[PDB]
């Protein structure tokens, strides 16, 4: 039968979540304030829309529609995560982001700034997807494009090449597809789709900019570069071929006017070398430490970080330097998982000291640890549920199967791990069950 | 006597470097059109100065024999000042006295005004440092001491807090000149008053807005999109006076471009039990036959640079910058040291990552270091000595100056082992 359907038909899969939810104060956006704010822009745009045929030379205008899946997706968000478990309005979202065409596209506002004024400094920064865009749907939905890398190291010599993005679009998609399967529901819902850059992005977009670095390649195929990169001999245009080109698509959170968002820095983005000859990941002082400095006193915080390293030690992401949380949710909110670009690099390799909080605390979420234990099963073998879940996807296969068997060998490891964890201090300390 | 004095005496701070300097194609500025192009600016400042001050004194002359002028025409193929330099000495006391005429945001930070997001905001980046213009007309980064404490600033990790922030970019410099690199802009510490010499001085309205008076009587500015975001929001005089570091502005990069490269040594990783991974040479076998790792200069200027981050113990050094005009084999710029000086009693041995695994180093470099650990002309002695000249002396306490001893001790021990594996022929190169 099939794989991905026993795991979200298995009991563990329908256990409700404790505290159940109390409506209002336990939902990220306030209904009726947050849907007015959203006419107020599609008034906003209609009226730019509209100002804008005026000055060139020339449709019924755009209504703010309830039932729309972006709409749903941003009222959907809640206490217990970005989405909801066996979601029918997830399902639909990935399809609207995926077929809906687009009517605008900009850049992003990050990089509205570092159009200079060409620096150096601020464009050769690591995890920066450059050439990146946001693209609005039909529905008024925007997402965040993220382009394949297409260019190879001899283009960009400044690039090191063990630090290239290559999967950075495969790793979009398929980190969410494991946030769906772990059951953190923790990162925006991610497509996969093949663009028409010309008709897509170029032909909708009003910024003057955007159209003035698109052009036609010597062959023959349609280009759009960024010009400081270009300088800065990094990664600096992308290309269809002559007009396709594959991408990652990813659903923007609510506005940071109705939901803003604090970057709290990683505790062990970085590892040391203690005096010898006591392991990094084995020694609990650096964690005995975190546990006294707010605000990783409480046991919630603490528990979301040691979700978020075993998250990010199968994807093999040595790169997540801050987690960002909604302010509404306070100091027990959950994390919210975003820019996996620099996930599935190396199928090869497994950096387990990216497990450091897992194996210093020593402690771990009933939740989390059932559902590591039920993916290593046979039959619900965590290789097989993510290859039948990505089949989803436009651009399968997402991941190559030796990505896919990774997941395997890296899920034995946290296993394996956590058992060394129960032989020092026993189930009781380390497995902590939730309020 | 004086140690410091004794080692720019000895015979090894005074051999002359090879290949000796053939003028136009070694400089790093074209000195009448690099002048040209500061006179206009000169004329540029006095045409916004004149109009500024009409809307609510004689103008300002470039002068050919002003510190800065001087230093950007200096800077060579050999690094960007020369060894024992009297017009480094005098750029040090320009910048350490000189009153001030202008003051603006860093132009990097201009752009996060804002449209505040919490991202890109809590990215090693200072956001309260500003750039100063002297008299002289000549720039400096101006990076005020941290004074908040973690609690004012909830988002902050406390082992990740640049506490020594304004201390590390003034030893940096001078442990950049006692080792003979020469490869970090000049710094000096200065207690500026802030009413006086920031507040007073500036034209940008918004920077005028953010002063305020503390409840306490004293004065402050702060940042609006950092105080939003719960990390370092806020500086204070005490009632007027700030302590902070003063770094001498490079040459622009209309007149000097210069490129960011990634450091393939940035992290480390965990190799299959239980080959270390700083011994295990594999890694750099195969960034030797990397683009441009293959040629020798510049695998060794990085091994340089390690060396250098790693006696003041730096984690942070994710990029590092040329200029563009050297060419590939140029000398690595060691730009922003912030992030240094901060665990005297912890030394991070996988910053030594490209000594101990290409096992091989500058000839000139290693005598340097082997000449720094005998007592006549001790790292920390001389180091301790040099900090005397500045405002803010001591700058380290004695815990990092002591560290800075043993730190090469690790590094002439790494060598030696280099040299058992391979022998002194093939780790030791010559220039
Ligand atoms: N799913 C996502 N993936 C990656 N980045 C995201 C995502 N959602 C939001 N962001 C980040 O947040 C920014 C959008 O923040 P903002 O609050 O401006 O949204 P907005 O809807 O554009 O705001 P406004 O309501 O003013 O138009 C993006 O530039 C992006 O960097
Ligand atoms: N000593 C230094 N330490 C750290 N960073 C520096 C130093 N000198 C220069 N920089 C960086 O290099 C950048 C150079 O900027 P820029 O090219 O605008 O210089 P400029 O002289 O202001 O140019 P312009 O001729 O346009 O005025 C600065 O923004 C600064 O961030
Ligand atoms: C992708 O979009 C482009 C642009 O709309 C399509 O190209 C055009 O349609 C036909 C086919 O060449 C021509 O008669 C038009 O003149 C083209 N327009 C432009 C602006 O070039 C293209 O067909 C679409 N599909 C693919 C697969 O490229
Ligand atoms: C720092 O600078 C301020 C401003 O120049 C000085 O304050 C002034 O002191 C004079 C008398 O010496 C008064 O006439 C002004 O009204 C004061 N201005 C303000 C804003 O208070 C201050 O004395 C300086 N502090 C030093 C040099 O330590
Ligand atoms: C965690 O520590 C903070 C310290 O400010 C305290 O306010 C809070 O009540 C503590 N919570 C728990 C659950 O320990
Ligand atoms: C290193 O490789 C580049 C390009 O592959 C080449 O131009 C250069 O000459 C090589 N280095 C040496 C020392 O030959």
């Amino acid at each position: 039968s099939s794989k991905l359907q026993a795991l979200f038909a298995h009991p563990l899969y329908n256990v409700p979540e404790e505290p159940p939810l109390l409506g209002a104060e336990d939902s990220l956006l306030a209904s009726q304030e947050a849907l007015r704010y959203y006419r107020r822009k599609v008034a906003r745009w209609n009226r730019r829309h509209k100002m804008y045929r005026e000055q060139m030379n020339l449709d019924p205008p755009l209504q703010l529609r309830l039932e729309a899946s972006w709409v749903q997706f941003h009222l959907g968000i809640n206490r217990h995560g970005l989405y909801s478990r066996s979601s029918p309005v997830v399902s639909k979202l990935l399809q609207d982001m995926r077929h809906f065409p687009t009517i605008s596209a900009d850049y992003s506002q990050d990089e509205k700034a570092l159009l200079g004024a060409c620096d150096c400094t601020q464009i050769v920064k690591p995890s920066g997807v450059h050439l990146k865009l946001v693209l609005r749907f039909s529905d008024f939905g925007k997402a965040m494009f993220k382009p394949m890398r297409q260019q190879r190291d001899e283009e960009t010599p400044v690039d090191f090449f063990y630090f290239i993005d290559f999967q950075r679009h495969n790793a979009e998609i398929a980190a969410f597809h494991l946030d769906r399967i772990l059951d953190f529901r923790r990162v925006p819902p991610t497509v996969g789709r093949i663009v028409n850059v010309t008709k897509e992005i170029l032909e909708v977009t009003k910024n003057e900019i955007l159209q003035s670095v698109f052009f036609v390649s010597p062959a023959s195929n349609v280009c759009f570069f960024a010009k400081c990169p270009y300088m800065c001999k990094t990664e600096y245009a992308v290309c269809g071929k002559p007009h396709l080109l594959e991408g990652s698509l990813s659903a923007f959170l609510p506005s940071l006017n109705l939901a803003p968002r604090l970057s709290v820095p990683n505790p062990w983005i970085r590892s040391y070398t203690l005096a010898g000859k006591e392991e990094w990941e084995v020694n609990p002082l650096y964690c005995d430490t975190v546990k006294q400095i707010y605000p990783y006193n409480n046991s919630q915080r603490l528990l979301n970080v040691i979700d978020m390293a075993i998250f990010d030690f199968l994807i093999g992401n040595m790169d997540r330097h801050h987690y960002e949380m909604f302010t509404k949710f306070g100091d027990d909110g959950f994390l919210i998982h975003l820019d996996n670009a620099r996930g599935f690099g190396r199928h090869s390799h497994d950096e387990i000291s990216i497990l450091s909080p897992l194996s210093q605390c020593c402690m771990i979420k009933k939740k989390t640890l059932l559902h590591l234990q039920l993916l290593a099963q046979a039959d619900y073998r965590l290789s097989d549920v993510m290859r039948e879940s990505l089949l989803e996807d436009q651009l399968s296969p997402v991941l190559t199967e030796p990505h896919l068997l990774a997941l395997d060998r890296r899920l034995q490891t946290i296993l394996r791990t956590v058992e060394g964890c129960i032989v020092a201090h026993g189930q009781q300390s380390v497995i902590v069950d939730g309020p």
